[PDB]
């Protein structure tokens, strides 16, 4: 396919030639076509062998979860919410222009849900989404119970030392380490078959209701509602609470009227957003915005009415680096015993970690590519009745200590925080620090705070974070852990990484992986696992540079932690990624290696390079475990990468000639109305970001089949942005010019944009030259003008006598192209744009020649050019040469 798609809306594809022009009757309503109703729309799309494979969601889709029975999850038939999101492959059945007619369409039904699920569902309980308007104060909740409390009590750590004994607690100094935080106050807290609310509390640690549903109801909803009233064109103070129900409906939450649907029915429409196709497989996965707890491994041999069954996270082990990654993550997920009663948490029923907030899928070769975020997950303390952590999150920093021996392997397996609370604040001599010391009697003991008295009676069930922190307690070490500013004090003060909090996650994914992930999915009665052993995570902070005036040197905690954040979010606390994709180098590597490929996605502050090895499609590994896992790189954005807005990215496309990916951001996509209800008005025009490989990439020559450096990329906002006109599309055409397609009033315009050693600008006479296709498929040739043809002067007839070329014969003639060069003077348009005649035999004694031209996008085109089959007829001149001999 010689054309690029372009999304024209949430139904309509169109197919558009290098010169910016729709092939003409291309436009396909896709939802039509797929026989979907008018309540689907475009999520995601993607080219495979030359077919296009669309997922569509449904706005009216309604989903329930019941606790009892055990078909739980399902689809709400009664009125009309049964409306399944659908992949569907499309093939063009026409050689002349494009007639997208439907090939195979997939239903993506609900998951399973087992016993021993359904006892964890049953009290699942979802914190309420992070949007463009949530606070480090709106995220913020009040600080639980300390160690020493939830196990001595109301007393004193004048008997910590008498005492951590008799509780596994043997050599802990940190009776002050926090259990956790509060869900009486905060950010919404909701069951499956719940609603959050349209209202997000400023100070979380003072004004939310957390998990207290029945109280937000009679109490504290009235208050919010009176503080922060819906528009309607009333206006009022937002003291207490914003309204982000415009910012809600923007990342894709649903709504009957003014209250959002059930969360389940969130989860899944979330859930079916991105895709990806490989010779056997559709995969589907969710947003950047929930998290989500499933995903679809489609067999594209399923017969033709199926229901295809996505597959939990929590049955998907993934390789965390080390087992004590895992161990780290599945500790803090809640209380294991066989001595406790109704006691039910993923951990306890033997799940893994159960949500990730994705960045996005891709294929390369027949291997699926993701990365995301660890959605947090914790126990918490259902109990009723005298239970100290009662409402109380059970969630610890796992911060690695100050003497921890350095190098990568070690950080990340040391054992600090590991089976329960260490990290709070410790004064050593006049040295202050948030992070154990050191970690004699003997060694140091760890344990989940559940006090042994209660361990038979209580109830620890789990929840899930909006966002990548585990934990929201309102203390010191919560915001250090947040923004990546915990530091040894040795010889390189290398940064003491979480491995709960900020958790980044990527792999490779093999078909037979994906074929256990089917298996899981498709398990008669109990929950079936799957490994998949090509993956790793990464501790990845949010930039500390995205905050100020942080104390060091009234510790600054989450409730007054000050953003100064230019990526869009209010927040400077929780990471966030968006838009994996994949690539091959087209840079040769050696005869009997494979070629290379990696893959990118943005976070906030960076870009993140994946890494692998072509050979076995595995990670990028080196020998040494000093150096940290080599399939992972973070390169900082500058200011210019920084202020773009990531919450309004809209597509990013990879070029394999360039080797080049394009971000591109379309402001169009920014709510109608911030959380205090304010019109949005900067919600004009778009922004593109390049990125490109960086470093010593892998099988150059004998010495880079080893590598102990992991290669890296570079974000760079180009130069191709606006504040002013409303995107269509951007048509990378390749290094040197990008074409950009929008409406200034409600035309569509072609801007060209011309790379100038690194940075791209507007070049208008080009743009003019190009536009001016007079209702064309191409650009006008002129002889008298230098146009988007450049310019071409034929030579006098007068040549062939004065050269003594007439005693040459056209045949002659017709097989040297250096002799044909010299009948015409070319200028370009553009530096090393080139041209050639084409020559054709006339008579004996006479032939024409007609120029082949490049245009922006490295190809050539003369008269018998097409795209999509179509004749572009350009234009292009003949010219008659005569007088030359027969022999
Ligand atoms: C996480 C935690 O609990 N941190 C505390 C910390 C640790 O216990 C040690 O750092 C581990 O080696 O100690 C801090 O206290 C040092 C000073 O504390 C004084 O005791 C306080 C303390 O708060 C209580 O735990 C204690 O039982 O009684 C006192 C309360 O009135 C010492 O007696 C004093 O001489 C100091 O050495 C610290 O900052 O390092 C306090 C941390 O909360
Ligand atoms: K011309």
């Amino acid at each position: 396919a010689n054309t690029f798609l372009v999304k024209e809306d949430s139904k309509n594809v169109t197919a558009y030639t290098p010169f910016a022009t729709p092939i003409t009757d291309s436009k396909s309503d896709l939802v039509s076509l797929a026989q979907l109703d008018s309540s689907y729309q475009i999520a995601d799309q993607t080219i495979h062998n030359t077919n296009l494979f669309v997922l569509f969601k449904s706005r009216d889709v309604k989903v329930k979860y019941e606790s009892s029975g055990s078909n739980n999850i399902s689809f709400d038939s009664t009125s009309q919410g049964e409306k399944p999101s659908y992949v569907v492959e499309f093939t063009n059945s026409t050689n002349i222009g494009i007639k997208w007619t439907m090939v195979k369409k997939y239903q993506l039904d609900v998951p399973n849900v087992s016993s021993d699920m359904n006892q964890v569902l049953k009290n699942l309980i979802l914190e309420q989404p992070l949007t463009k308007y949530t606070l480090n104060s709106s995220l913020a909740k009040e600080k639980g119970k300390t160690q020493r409390e939830v196990h001595l009590g109301s007393g004193q750590a004048n008997q910590w030392t008498s005492q951590r004994n008799q509780h596994d607690l043997n050599n802990n100094p940190s009776p002050n380490a926090s259990t956790g935080f509060k869900l009486t106050t905060g950010n919404a807290y909701r069951k499956l078959s719940e609603s959050w609310p349209i209202y997000e509390p400023i100070d979380g640690t003072k004004q939310g209701k957390g998990k207290d549903s029945s109280g937000w109801s009679s109490t504290e909803e009235n208050e919010a509602k009176n503080d922060a009233p819906s528009v309607s064109g009333s206006s009022g103070t937002f003291n207490k609470y914003l309204n982000t129900k415009q910012a809600l409906e923007s990342i894709g939450i649903l709504f009957d009227d003014q209250t959002p649907r059930n969360v389940i029915t969130q989860l899944y429409y979330a859930s079916t957003s991105k895709l990806a196709v490989t010779n056997n497989h559709i995969v589907v996965m969710g947003n950047s915005f929930l998290p989500s707890m499933w995903y679809w491994v489609v067999e594209r041999s399923a017969q033709e009415n199926a229901s295809n069954k996505p597959t939990w996270f929590a049955n998907t082990n993934l390789d965390w680096g080390e087992d004590k990654q895992k161990q780290f993550v599945e500790n803090q997920l809640g209380y294991k015993e066989t001595t406790s009663t109704n006691s039910h948490n993923f951990h306890s029923k033997s799940f893994t970690q159960p949500a990730y907030l994705i960045s996005g899928i891709d294929s390369v070769n027949d291997q699926i590519i993701f990365s995301g975020f660890k959605a947090g997950s914790v126990g918490y303390d259902s109990s009723s009745s005298s239970s100290s952590t009662k409402d109380q999150a059970l969630a610890w920093s796992t911060t690695t200590s100050l003497d921890s021996k350095t190098g990568y392997k070690d950080l990340v397996t040391n054992d600090t925080g590991l089976n329960g609370p260490i990290n709070g604040s410790f004064s050593i001599q006049d040295t202050f620090s948030f992070v154990v010391p050191y970690s004699t009697t003997g060694p140091i003991k760890t344990a989940y705070p559940v006090k042994k008295d209660q361990k038979s009676t209580v109830k620890i069930n789990s929840l899930i974070n909006a966002t990548p922190l585990n934990s929201y307690g309102d203390e010191g070490i919560g915001v250090f852990d947040a923004l990546g500013l915990n530091y040894n004090f040795k010889s390189n003060q290398e940064r003491l990484p979480s491995r709960t909090d900020q958790i980044f996650v990527y792999g490779i994914v093999s078909p037979n992986e994906l074929r256990s992930a089917k298996s899981s999915a498709d398990s008669t009665g109990s929950d079936t696992k799957v490994n998949w052993s090509n993956t790793q995570s990464r501790y990845l902070p949010v930039p500390y540079n995205y905050s100020e005036g942080i104390i060091d040197a009234s510790v600054t905690t989450f409730s007054g932690l000050k953003s100064i954040a230019p990526d869009g979010f209010a927040n400077s606390i929780a990471n966030f990624s968006v838009g994996l994709k994949a690539g091959i180098d087209p840079n040769p590597v050696m005869s009997g290696k494979k070629a290379n490929y990696g893959a990118v996605v943005l976070t906030r502050g960076g870009v993140v390079r994946l890494n692998f090895n072509p050979g076995n499609d595995s990670l990028l590994s080196t020998t040494d475990n000093n150096i940290a896992p080599i399939s992972f790189s973070f390169t900082p954005f500058t200011a210019a990468e920084s202020a773009v807005d990531l919450t309004t990215f809209k597509e990013v496309t990879y070029n394999q000639e360039s080797g080049l990916w394009s971000y591109i951001f379309d402001s169009s996509l920014k709510p109608s109305h911030d959380g205090k209800q304010t019109p949005v008005t900067d919600n004009m025009g778009f922004s593109v970001i390049t990125v490109s490989r960086t470093g010593i990439e892998l099988n150059q020559d004998q010495a880079t089949t080893t590598l102990d450096v992991a290669p890296s990329a570079l974000a760079v906002q180009s130069g191709i942005q606006s504040t002013t006109q409303t995107l269509t599309g951007v048509l990378p055409l390749s290094e040197e010019f990008s074409a950009v397609i929008a409406k200034d009033s409600d035309q569509n315009k072609i801007d060209i944009y011309k790379n100038n050693n690194g940075l791209f600008e507007i070049d208008t006479q080009l743009s003019n030259s190009v536009a001016t296709n007079n209702g064309g498929l191409a650009p006008s040739y002129t002889e008298n003008r230098v146009d988007a043809w450049g310019k071409v002067e034929f030579a006098d007839n007068s040549v062939l006598q004065a050269r003594n070329l007439v005693d040459k014969t056209v045949d002659e003639i017709i097989n040297t192209p250096e002799i044909l060069n010299s009948f015409f003077r070319f200028t370009p348009a553009f530096e090393d744009q080139k041209a050639t005649l084409v020559a054709t035999k006339q008579s004996d004694t006479s032939l024409s020649v007609s120029p082949r031209i490049q245009f922006l996008d490295g190809n050539f085109y003369d008269l018998n050019s097409t795209i999509a089959g179509v004749p572009l007829n350009i234009g292009f001149p003949s010219r008659v040469f005569a007088g030359f001999a027969a022999l």
